């Protein structure tokens, strides 16, 4: 029998995690990674989406925006800054790439050290236990394995409209853009769309977001709106209820000049403006189509493209497994994939019975004002637990760090969502403020311990720190009490 | 009487209890008075945290950080010129401007909630009777059914000469009318290192004189790492020395002073000269001269603390004590607020809810910040028995530093687990940026008796410093390498 115990299709966050984990148990392991180029032909190394065109470059470019904010603040803390400092897109994306690059090389090294076989090729199933590896130039080799991990993730979706593929960029492209994007239209309004609009605007560019329906579908809608309001108040332009119909090159250039024409969601009306870059951040389809799943009979959701999967990450075909984003009804987040992948390797070759817990996974939208949250949204706790069974403690706050710069009072906002039928279990947690990620993490662990509101209250705050607001959340939404206004002192 | 309740001290605990008691419609009075420092410094309503503690300390910390932030911004593409300079006066001006609005916020808040504010020193004269010596000297005599002693502490000096007339405390630093210049900081707990940290961080020549160990009371390994970090980023350390005398070599703003220090064990002597000497060497409670004899409140004579029931009651049943002046408690603001707020609940609202002093999270705001909650490594060994303790720990590198390309493998996290208890995380520690924000949540997680296997089942947030705690697999006992790093493996 076979060439490897395990072949992982995809060298992503989930891929490399399972890969690197399976190696502790001394087994023949192979990773296939291959970066199918974007429309305008962009490439990148081992590491997957987070490393190359996701969290890593996105956070870094976020930080670049924050740091501009930081420079503005420094005046009032006594730093003799000259009047305005300017931003250099090239210098920035260069450092980002320099870090991405070392991550790429880090993983290629890490695989070698753990003795995993790396093959930079496209994996396509050809028959039971048999995969074809089409390498970069065209040559194919055929490999076999006892088990398989499908960990191929997704890629940005385009609109069904013309001009979009040849003239627009996706998340995949922005992060290595060889020129300042200039005036930008970002189309779509979930984490990627707003995050990107947020940092582009933050480094000084003229940015507009074109919203089809609601902001951040799926996330607590009140929080979403506050994020939107914040973004608008800090110089991001919003075009509400419009979809683009065509993108046409009015010039070539780096950046070019493009013309976007958009129809209304309900009226008949038409708008035209012209931008330097159009960012299409409008969802992502799974790479499950062209991996030759037919030839081994893995069932996939035909409509969505996701792979349904047992609570053990097993596909309908018993030797084949799926990990990460391509899974159905899961969270498409990196730490999830890593965990899932790492724990799957435990089960297979280490005899752990520990499953992957997909419940109450914390997330953070890295909008200019960051939004971190964990558990259920207000509407969903109402839906799940019955309206007047839900109690919501909430409040605004002002990071001490902003007082001296004297800006943005009463913009930061925290709330816990509590289940009255359950000892006020904090079944929902939300915070809109700086370092939202850091704040949330702890409480997510606290949620895994089934935290109750009265336990939260018995926990003493840390002062002066943003997260302490959660220790003293006394005003309920139901109670109607004023939460503004403020004061500071009372 | 005249009042249901008189709160002696308008501090964190004071104003908290005061503002809380007001909901229950009672005649309340706050006496606050700021007894001036040796060199005669004053401030408004709000207490230590507001005027000469957390508020101005964090702000000045932030100023330091922002300098770091400017340095970093170059590699993120900001066309900074080569070096930006700092202006002490412009800084301490903004800080005061904020402190000022806080003063004039609490004064309003008391008025709105209808509490009576009297800016006067409170001294007990007999049962249910207090004397209020106002600022100019006139006294009035008030009465109340109950009393809250909420007087907090003040910086202690060394028993040596020159120190009162030539040195500054925490109390003075935060309104210093001139750039402190080259500084010696004496002492090595939160105040000493925090201050040394931000002073150096805004560009000054800073030396810390350590008597024994760093941060006595806090996990000593973390303390040392804090020390190492501070030294690696340009803070000078004089280990095992106490100053014997401080003598003015000049008057000036800043002056020029000569510090002479003896060794902890050897006979040796050192001399240097600094512009400012910051004495951060403990604080004594203001329990002495509040006329406690005249109402017979027992105080620990040795320490000055007020022993108190699990309900913040002193031995005298109508008299209560809140916050820092309490014996065997934490001297932290949120604690005093909570204690005070909850005491007012019991008295006038019939809540039976006590104040939980267990596993109060704290944060040392040293340049590399240190947050922690629960037991230290030595104390969990001591309390729970050496080989019953398992420690999962690891270094990390905030993504934010990779581009500026600095300070890999400096940030460090550990949980302390009790093997006799399902690996209860009875100890939590993190050295890294935004430590405060990181810790808070986990403190709540500890109050829920978090176990290591629950921590593990919790998914991380990426890329975020705090996620390190979700994946702490290497044990200290196991001996595994935690350096080195990589990033990718
Ligand atoms: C702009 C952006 C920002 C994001 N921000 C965050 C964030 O802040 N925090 C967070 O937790 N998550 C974030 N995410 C989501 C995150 O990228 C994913 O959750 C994560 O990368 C998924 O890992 P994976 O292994 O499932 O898929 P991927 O990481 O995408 O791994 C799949 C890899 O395999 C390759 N491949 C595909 N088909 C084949 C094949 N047939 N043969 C060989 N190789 C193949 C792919 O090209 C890719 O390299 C972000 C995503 C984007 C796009
Ligand atoms: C430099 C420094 C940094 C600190 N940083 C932090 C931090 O980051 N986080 C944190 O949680 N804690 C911090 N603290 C500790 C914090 O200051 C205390 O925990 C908190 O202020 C105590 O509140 P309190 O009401 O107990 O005392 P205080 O706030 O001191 O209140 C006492 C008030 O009453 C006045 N008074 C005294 N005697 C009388 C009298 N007889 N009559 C009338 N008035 C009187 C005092 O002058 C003072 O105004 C810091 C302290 C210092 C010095
Ligand atoms: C990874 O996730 P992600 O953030 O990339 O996306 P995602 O979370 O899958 O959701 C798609 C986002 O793009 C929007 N969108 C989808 N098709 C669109 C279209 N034709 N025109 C305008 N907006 C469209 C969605 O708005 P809707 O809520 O209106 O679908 C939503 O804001
Ligand atoms: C609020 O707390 P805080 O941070 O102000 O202080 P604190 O936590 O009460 O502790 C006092 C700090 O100052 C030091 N100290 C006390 N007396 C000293 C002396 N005579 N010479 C040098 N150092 C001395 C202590 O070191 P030791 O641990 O050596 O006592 C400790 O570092």
């Amino acid at each position: 029998s076979y060439d490897f115990d395990l072949i992982i299709i995809g060298g992503g966050s989930g891929g490399l995690a399972a890969a690197k984990e399976a190696a502790k148990f001394d087994k023949k392991v192979m990773v296939l990674d291959f970066v199918t180029p974007t429309p305008l032909g962009t490439r990148w190394g081992l590491g997957g989406t987070c490393v190359n065109v996701g969290c890593i470059p996105k956070k870094l470019m976020h930080q670049a925006a924050l740091l501009g904010q930081a420079l503005k603040d420094s005046r009032n803390y006594g730093w003799k800054l000259e009047d305005t400092v300017k931003h250099d897109w090239e210098k920035m994306t260069e450092s980002v790439q320099n870090h991405i690059g070392s991550l790429n090389w880090g993983y290629r090294v890490a695989l070698r050290e753990k003795k995993v076989v790396y093959e930079n090729a496209y994996g396509k199933f050809i028959g039971p236990h048999k995969i074809m590896a089409t390498n970069n130039k065209g040559k194919e080799k055929v490999y076999s394995a006892e088990r398989f991990l499908i960990a191929t993730g997704e890629r940005p979706r385009y609109l069904g409209i013309p001009g979009d593929k040849e003239y627009c960029i996706s998340s995949d492209d922005l992060f290595s853009l060889p020129y300042c994007p200039g005036k930008t239209l970002v189309v779509g309004a979930s984490y990627v769309a707003l995050e990107c609009a947020g940092f582009l605007a933050g480094i000084g560019l003229d940015v507009t977001v074109m919203v089809r329906s609601i902001l951040l579908r799926g996330f607590d809608q009140d929080m979403a709106n506050k994020i939107g309001e914040h973004m608008e108040e800090h110089g991001i332009k919003f075009i509400r209820q419009f979809v683009p119909t065509k993108i046409e090159q009015i010039e070539a250039g780096t950046p070019g000049r493009l013309k976007v024409t958009a129809k209304s969601t309900n009226s008949e009306e038409t708008i035209e403006d012209e931008f330097n870059t159009v960012l299409l951040a409008v969802g992502r389809d799974s790479c499950t189509r062209t991996i030759g799943l037919e030839t081994v009979g893995v069932k996939i959701n035909e409509k969505t493209g996701k792979i349904p999967v047992t609570d053990e990450e097993q596909t309908n075909v018993p030797y084949i497994y799926a990990i990460g984003d391509i899974l159905e009804g899961k969270l498409e987040l990196t730490p999830v994939a890593i965990q899932a992948g790492r724990l799957l390797a435990q089960r297979l070759y280490g005899g752990s019975t520990v499953k992957c817990d997909y419940d109450n996974v914390p997330t953070t939208v890295f909008t200019p004002l960051e939004y971190g949250c964990c558990g259920l949204s207000e509407e969903k706790a109402v839906e799940k637990f019955g309206e007047e069974n839900i109690e919501v403690y909430h409040s605004f706050f002002w990071p001490l760090e902003w007082t001296v710069p004297s800006r943005d009072n009463n913009k930061c906002y925290a709330k816990v969502i509590c289940n009255l039928k359950d000892n006020e279990r904090v079944v929902g947690f939300h915070v809109l403020g700086p370092n939202a990620g850091e704040v949330t993490q702890g409480f997510a662990a606290a949620l895994k311990c089934g935290l109750t509101k009265q336990q939260l209250d018995s926990t003493i705050g840390i002062h002066p720190v943003c997260a302490e607001i959660f220790t003293t959340l006394s005003v309920t939404k139901r109670s109607g009490g004023d939460i503004l206004q403020s004061g500071c002192x009372g």
